[PDB]
């Protein structure tokens, strides 16, 4: 009535660490942003490990040419664990970039293995500052109680149960416990060690998970009863596939196949099962009987396939495949969320990344939970507290034992058979949807942090 201005912009900036796992979701974040008009910075250390962060970033960058990207440029072990490192190692060089940044900067949010050399550089920018946590809500307590345990003097040798109060996985043993936690000098421990204690500096704590899968957690972590003084933790999820991710024969093969008829295999963006234990999975799925989409990893890293998918397999295994016409396996990325919304595929063989995890409660897809390495035991069990996965405790991380065909076979044959679990799995799409509806959790979320950035 007495001004006519240009409405004030919000200025986000965002800075993911290593790995699809957390690129992923800090674009869909940084899209969520975006649709609530803010401006976004998003910091891309370069290069990247994979060449799939490579191409998704240029998707991104492409869809949204609004976007201010500031280039980070490191100096030239887990490959992705050595590029956190090297990221965390140059942080402390970011900080000419972040203060020059124009329009003013509302806020910043960075990934959480990255919480101790950008902590004092965030307090330097005088914004609101907080941490993209990329795992489940659940591993979230854990990560925050971790300084309670390693205080010990029989840790890590003693310790058979961590009872964090009121979350949703009330009991987590041993032997889900991450393990690289166990050894007593490894890069996830100390960071783990000086970072956790650091959580009470932030403005809060942004989630990718919803009340319909990890209720008491959320709750938990906001009560107080978990660590006394953590700064509020925002359940922003489910973070909803985006468009710019896309990149058309394995939708055409599906489209073929009957409603809810196909089994999705995936264990991630970085994990690569060993040779004779990836022919058991090929030998499970033949004797499941069910259709399959078996995404094939023979390395960590992309860049490093050097193998054919013939000779991963083996004979043996791909005349058995080929002779049925049951089931198609690929060594390449897909686009895992466009699988698993399409409407053939009835259950997902997955590692239980959250990221994978929070795909499929959006697409409402039962699990078949085979946990591999890090969190992914905690998470196949939050899974499995919901009822809409289950996930086989005997089987163990990834090289401790060979899980055979045969008893891969029964596994998948149980989850697919089992209808409660897709009854569980729809209500959990449901309350997917509720979660970014007008008063959902993610909502009522984002508007206060927009309110706060305003
Ligand atoms: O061929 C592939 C493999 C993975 N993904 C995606 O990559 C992410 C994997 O992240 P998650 O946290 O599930 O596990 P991580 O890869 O970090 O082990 C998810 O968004 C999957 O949808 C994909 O789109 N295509
Ligand atoms: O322990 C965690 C929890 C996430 C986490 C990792 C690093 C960090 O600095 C903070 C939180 C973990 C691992 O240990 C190993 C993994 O493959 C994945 C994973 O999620």
């Amino acid at each position: 009535m007495s001004s006519i201005a240009p409405h004030p912009v919000v200025h986000v900036a965002l800075l993911p660490s290593a790995g699809m796992g957390h690129l992923t979701p800090f674009l869909r974040l940084a899209s969520l942003l975006l649709h609530q008009h803010c401006h976004v910075t998003l910091i891309t250390p370069q290069p990247t490990v994979s060449k799939a962060e490579e191409d998704l970033l240029s998707r991104f960058l492409s869809a949204f040419p609004q976007v201010n990207q500031l280039h980070f440029h490191l100096p030239p072990t887990d490959p992705f664990f050595l590029q956190f490192a090297s990221i965390r190692s140059s942080s402390h060089l970011l900080t000419p970039l972040l203060s020059s940044l124009t329009p003013p900067l509302s806020s910043f949010i960075y990934d959480m293995t990255l919480i101790s050399p950008l902590l004092p550089i965030a307090e330097s920018l005088g914004v609101p500052h907080y941490i993209l946590f990329t795992s489940s809500a659940t591993m979230f307590s854990f990560f925050s109680y971790f300084p309670t345990l390693a205080k010990s003097e029989s840790f890590p040798g003693k310790l058979d149960f961590v009872e964090i109060p009121g979350v949703s996985v009330s009991s987590i043993p041993r032997s889900s416990i991450p393990p690289p936690l166990l050894v007593p000098n490894s890069l996830f421990g100390k960071l783990f060690m000086e970072d956790s204690p650091k959580l009470k500096k932030l403005h809060g704590v942004l989630v990718n998970t919803f009340e319909g899968i990890e209720k008491l957690s959320l709750e938990a972590l906001n009560g107080g009863k978990v660590v006394k003084g953590l700064p509020p933790v925002y359940g922003v999820g489910p973070f909803v596939p985006c468009e710019f991710e896309k990149v058309e024969t394995i939708s055409e093969w599906l489209d073929e196949q009957p409603s809810g008829s196909v089994v999705y295999v995936s264990f991630g963006s970085r994990t690569a099962m060993g040779r004779e234990q990836l022919r058991e999975v090929g030998d499970g799925l033949v004797k499941s009987g069910w259709r399959f989409l078996w995404v094939v990893k023979d390395k960590i890293v992309d860049r490093a396939e050097e193998e054919g998918l013939d000779g991963v397999l083996g004979f043996e295994l791909v005349e058995r495949m080929v002779k049925e016409k049951k089931g198609l396996v690929v060594k390449e990325w897909v686009d895992q969320s466009e699988i698993l919304g399409h409407k053939a595929v009835g259950g997902f063989v997955s590692h239980c990344g959250w990221n994978s995890v929070v795909e499929a409660a959006w697409f409402g897809v039962k699990i078949l939970g085979w946990p591999l390495h890090g969190d992914q035991k905690i998470n196949a069990e939050v899974v499995a507290k919901g009822g809409w996965g289950v996930w086989k405790e005997g089987w163990d991380w990834e090289g401790e034992r060979l899980v055979k065909g045969e008893e891969i076979g029964e596994a998948i044959r149980e989850v697919m058979n089992d209808e409660s679990l897709v009854m569980k799995a729809t209500q959990v799409k449901k309350d997917a949807r509720k979660a970014i509806s007008v008063g959902g959790g993610c909502e009522v979320a984002l508007q206060k942090l927009m309110e706060v950035w305003k």
